[PDB]
Order: structure tokens, then C-alpha cells, then sequence
């Protein structure tokens, strides 16, 4: 009886996600977000212990839904005749992090720092509990504007994570790593962590480092803007080519840029203006 709990509001977006809409939980006036997905789009179908056919994305999403305030939580699901709808947390006020970039251009690395700071803590949540992303980038990042905190979405492309090569990609693919591109063979957390060099670019620089394969395979990275010498170095470990010459997670968090992070509502307070 979805429409008998939910309030339905304004469409807020549409894309290779489906569409969501904002919503309000009739129950306790929870706000929510509500996300259409039709089945002949979608890419990935997994399953339940129960039997039933699902998107993968319900899959990865109960595996991470765990009370951490670093992925969007799965409230619920309904199954249409035609589509899935997903019952997901809604912040208020929120901004995807793509539009906050837009607008506000190339971050101050205080702010950079916290950010991707959140992003690790996030995606190493994911990985504990057995969920490989596939497709981290700025449009997949919510701010929580007023507590200045980072909530990852969209699993549409994800995997559970294994310890074997990968030989499917359907993630972005100017985040996707060279071995990918050249081989198409990738491993999970390696692959993760270029795409984290290019979002760490993307949040200093204000755009992403490249756009076309033959740059993503050649690997040399220019810094268009003014960045520390600190944060160039983390970034060009992210993006070394071979995949075992990337920094693990411990490494990225234990690096000189990284040390003395913001709190997310200390973050809110100075830059967000909230
Ligand atoms: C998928 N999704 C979005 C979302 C909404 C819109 C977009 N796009 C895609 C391109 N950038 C602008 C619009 C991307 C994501 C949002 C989302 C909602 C509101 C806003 C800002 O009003 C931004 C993103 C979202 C929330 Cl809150 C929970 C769960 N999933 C969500």
C-alpha cells in the first residue's frame, strides 16, 4: 500500500538511477526520498534469501544499511508490476555534491580534506560489509548541509566485493581505472581507489583530471589550480597505473594531507554556513 505511506512531493531528479521524488513517511513525518526504477532498465538483477528476483542495488543496499550515517539507508521497498520503488533517507537541507562543485568551483582543501575524508569512511564501511561501489564520484555524494555530512547513493552499479579479478564494468567510465580500459580486468579495492584519486582531483581541482581513454592510460596528471604539494602527491598515488603501486585505504588515511581533519559539524559551521 505505498501510496497510503508515503506522501509523494516534487520529482527531485532523474537519471540512470531512475527518478526520485521527495517524500514524507505519513507515519512520522519522516522525510524520505522515493526512487522509481523500471525493470526492463534495470542492468544488474540479484536476489534475497527468500527467493524472490530483486535489483542488485536492494541487495548491496540491506548489506549497508547497518545505522552508519555515511551511506543513504534503505528504508523499504515495494515491487510494481512494470517497476521497483525504494524507500531511501532523505537529509533536509541536502546538495548533491556534482552541483555543489559547480557552484562553488575548486574547494579549499580544509574543506576537500574533510570531505574525502568522509568518502573513505564511507566506501571502507561498504567494503566491511562485503559491498564494492563500482561507481564513486561527486554525483553520488550527498551533503547534509547542516551537519556538514557526506552520505553515499547509488548502488546500481555495484558488486558484492570478492577477492578475484572483475571482467564487468558499468560504472562511469572517466572514473574507471587503465587496467580496465586496456584490459578489461580490474580488481575491486585497487579499482576504487583510482576512482578515489579522480574524485579527490575533481573536489581541489573543480573538474575531473581526464576525459578521454588515451589520458586515463597514459596517467599524467596536471593540476590546473593551485594545490598543495601534500595533496598532489596523495592524488598521483591514487592514480599510479599499476594497480599494486596504489596507496590501500590505511595508507590514503595515514598520509601527511589527511592528518588533522575536520569533524563534520565543525565542517558545516566554517564552510557551509550552517
Ligand atoms: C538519487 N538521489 C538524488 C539525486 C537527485 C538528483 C540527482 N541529479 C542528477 C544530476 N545532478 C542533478 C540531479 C542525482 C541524485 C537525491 C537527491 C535529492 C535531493 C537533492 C537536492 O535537492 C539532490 C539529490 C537523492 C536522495 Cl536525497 C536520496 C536518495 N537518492 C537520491
Amino acid at each position: 500500500p505505498l501510496e497510503s505511506q508515503y506522501q509523494v512531493g516534487p520529482l527531485l531528479g532523474s537519471g540512470g538511477f531512475g527518478s526520485v521524488y521527495s517524500g514524507i513517511r505519513v507515519s512520522d513525518n519522516l522525510p524520505v526520498a522515493i526512487k522509481h526504477v523500471e525493470k526492463d532498465r534495470i542492468s544488474d538483477w540479484g536476489e534475497l534469501p527468500n527467493g524472490t528476483r530483486v535489483p542488485m542495488e536492494v541487495v548491496l543496499l540491506k548489506k549497508v544499511s547497518s545505522g552508519f550515517s555515511g551511506v543513504i539507508r534503505l528504508l523499504d521497498w515495494f515491487e510494481r508490476p512494470d517497476s521497483f520503488v525504494l524507500i531511501l533517507e532523505r537529509p533536509e537541507p541536502v546538495q548533491d555534491l556534482f552541483d555543489f562543485i559547480t557552484e562553488r568551483g575548486a574547494l579549499q582543501e580544509e574543506l576537500a580534506r574533510s570531505f574525502f575524508w568522509q568518502v573513505l569512511e564511507a566506501v571502507r564501511h561498504c567494503h566491511n560489509c562485503g559491498v564494492l561501489h563500482r561507481d564513486i564520484k561527486d554525483e553520488n555524494i550527498l551533503i547534509d548541509l547542516n551537519r556538514g555530512e557526506l552520505k553515499l547513493i547509488d548502488f546500481g552499479s555495484g558488486a558484492l566485493l570478492k577477492d578475484t579479478v572483475y571482467t564487468d564494468f558499468d560504472g562511469t567510465r572517466v572514473y574507471s581505472p587503465p587496467e580496465w580500459i586496456r584490459y578489461h580486468r580490474y580488481h575491486g579495492r585497487s579499482a576504487a581507489v583510482w576512482s578515489l584519486g579522480i574524485l579527490l582531483y575533481d573536489m581541489v581541482c573543480g573538474d575531473i583530471p581526464f576525459e578521454h581513454d588515451e589520458e586515463i592510460i597514459r596517467g599524467q596528471v596536471f593540476f590546473r589550480q593551485r594545490v598543495s604539494s601534500e595533496c598532489q602527491h596523495l592524488i598521483r598515488w591514487c592514480l599510479a597505473l599499476r594497480p599494486s603501486d596504489r596507496p590501500t585505504f590505511e595508507e590514503i588515511q595515514n598520509h601527511p594531507w589527511m592528518q588533522d581533519v575536520l569533524l563534520p559539524q565543525e565542517t558545516a559551521e566554517i564552510h557551509l554556513h550552517s
